[PDB]
DNA sequence: GTGGTCTAGACCACT
DNA sequence: GTGGTCTAGACCACT
């Protein structure tokens, strides 16, 4: 994955749509943990704030679960 | 009107007496809300801390936000 | 720092024009943040927008830079 | 700072000891951060839950205070 | 002049 | 060692 920091499309945005990819691709496995927030804000050097606005929506749009003090999971 | 020293998180506490000023029509369908940065520093805590709040509230349909503009009661 | 609303130099310009004197004595240092654009908002009176117009073109003429969250500093 | 974690003494109990050790002979000042929760557990390879078990034991001692957001400080 | 996005971290709750 | 909550602000998009 990959973020332009210089786009006007918002960084949540863009994460946002490469794991909906991922998800529809199987890259990402149903009921595995997907790597952890603070593994993704470090790859894309971004706040983990800004994951988590991604990982959030993802949440709400039923793709995502999350387990507290465990992971986030394809659902 | 909250507690910070309490377990029970502020955005949690916040959501609850807004619902609770809904229902008693202390707020009616379509008045606004004071601004995010209002409620922070009325409370003296993080306008993120505010927007936590009122974001599930617009999640569950209680309160809708118009860009540029406002906070107001569905 | 003056801000006269009823000139027709533009309120934008205007700010420009004091902001590239403070750069040029150093009461703005470089590399050290400016004030908020929230803070010169208030403190004439005036959108924020109006602010942003003046900062940008300062971005844009390479006195100013921005880093995202954090602040407006001299280049 | 070292702990010893096949020691029948507990880990938050070393970390506790040498916290005391190192605020009386001042390499931890008054109102100044500690190392983060964090720092403390990846470095000894221990749980957050560990650190933060001789941090509260601390605070409730009055050698240490919290504030939310920022960090933790020598009382 | 609001809501939207973002920083660069912290401590808290918890199989 | 994760996700959850929070700080104390900033700049960005926009009737
Ligand atoms: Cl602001
Ligand atoms: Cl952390």
């Amino acid at each position: 994955m990959n973020i332009n920091k210089q786009s006007p499309i918002p960084i949540y945005y863009q994460i946002m749509e490469q794991l909906k990819t991922q998800i529809k691709n199987g890259e990402l496995q149903p009921d595995m943990p997907l790597p952890s927030e603070r593994e993704y804000a470090e790859q894309f050097g971004i706040s983990r704030m800004t994951v988590r606005q991604a990982l959030s929506n993802l949440v709400n749009e039923g793709l995502l679960y999350r387990l507290k003090g465990r992971g986030t999971f394809v659902s």
